[PDB]
């Protein structure tokens, strides 16, 4: 039940028109932000309003991402997603995860005075972060997404607030439509679903990178960890291993030490 | 004008049909509410609900709030506001607080996408708690109020995510209006300016506490004073914006809870007077 649900939810994020005002919760503090989405003609339109302080947006017309910032001069770059505005759990294509993830049902709830249904998604061999979501019974869209550490403490929150679905394409997303915008070594261990995409690393949910240059007199071991992001340092024989990415720091230093020259 | 400014608010929270969607944030977390407000024959009307998790809801009709929960009894009380709605702030007579506090105008900047007039609320004697308040520029609702404590740390914060004002009274604020739901031997000697007693009561449980409590229309604490225990210790903890400050003086327990800075409340306790 579980894997189709999410897929569904997938699948929602990228055909229907809405609206949601969210907040985006870590260490920082709380950010409040607005995401509308429509389809027009089989192509993707959104906007990711930035709704305290300065008024920053960025829309998305196909394939083109533009942003704007009073002061600043507007400008489109390409790109499939407009850069953290839904989480990229909402991305995943969780057929190709199914293998090596557990979709594991925790029942439901409720999120923004709508029914959720609440599902952990667990890598099984333990290595890595998990998500809690909660998504729209009716709908299908998301409500709220925990990403987890691995002693189950938060490192991100999104959170819906207020929530609209339309079916009829509303007028600013028809006025978005045809505006005038801005013209001799591997590693030995991996995780369980990980794939070379340096090398970098992908299992379709999280990534890393592993590096490795000649160790220089300030090679040190390191380890630092800023939210998502882990950075491994780890001194072996002449050369420098660094790892760096959305990993436990034990799962890192894993990787490192099973780096075979 | 900045004090002017304040009093609109007051003013527009009562007397406009709107609605608030926000979120409460302290050290606890980030609890999602909405809030609906409206004005029926010069009688308020209210909604707080709870908007993540059990439908917990609260309703206002006038004076009679009613508490809804789901498997559990529903039951009405008196008030004249819901309790952890809008902000307490909201409620303060701003001409009582004008020789005692300062209103600052601190400029303006967006709280869900509308223009906000920012004003800080501070206490001229250095001794109490602060707020910043994010006012609707149009309408005047609040849109942010943060509690800071003195080294500006903020204690909890107020937020509007969205936002509507209503000409007209809603569909739910008009069935509300036609439903059917549940019917002594010491004195403190020094007390920080503008704080008045409002109350004094003692109760057992049986030695006597004697408890006054005390406000100066927008922070409030109590003092309380029993016979000291073998158990009676001197302690400090503070929550949140709930200060407990505990100190045995002779052989009385004075216990000092509320809304003040730790340095403030020990001031009190060590200035209250036994005897004359």
């Amino acid at each position: 039940a579980s894997g189709a649900l999410l897929q569904q939810m997938n699948l929602a994020s990228q055909s229907l028109n809405y609206e949601l005002s969210f907040i985006s919760i870590n260490k920082q503090g709380v950010e409040s932000l607005r995401y509308r989405h429509a389809r027009l003609d089989n192509r993707p339109l959104a906007q990711l309003l930035q709704m305290d302080g300065p008024r920053r947006e960025v829309v998305q017309r196909g394939n083109e991402i533009s942003y704007f910032e009073p002061g600043l001069e507007p400008f489109t770059l390409n790109g499939d997603y407009i850069v953290d505005s839904l989480p990229s759990l909402i991305y995943t294509d969780f057929k190709r995860l199914s293998p090596y993830y557990d979709f594991i049902s925790v029942g439901r709830t409720r999120i923004a005075d709508r029914l959720c249904e609440v599902i952990r998604v667990v890598a099984r061999d333990g290595t890595r972060y998990s998500y809690i979501v909660w998504m729209d019974t009716e709908s299908k869209l998301p409500m709220r997404v925990d990403l987890l550490d691995r002693d189950g403490e938060t490192l991100e929150q999104f959170r819906v607030i207020a929530f609209n679905v339309n079916q009829d394409i509303s007028s600013s997303m028809q006025t978005l439509a045809k505006a005038n915008l801005p013209p001799s070594w591997t590693p030995t261990w991996l995780p369980q679903g990980f794939s070379e995409v340096s090398r970098l690393y992908s299992d379709g949910l999280f990534s890393f990178s592993v590096n490795v240059n000649r160790a220089t007199p300030s090679s040190t071991d390191q380890m630092l960890r800023t939210g998502r992001r882990t950075v491994s340092t780890s001194v072996r024989d002449n050369a420098e291993i660094t790892i760096v990415g959305e990993l436990p720091p034990q799962t890192a230093k894993r990787i490192a030490e099973n780096i075979k020259f």
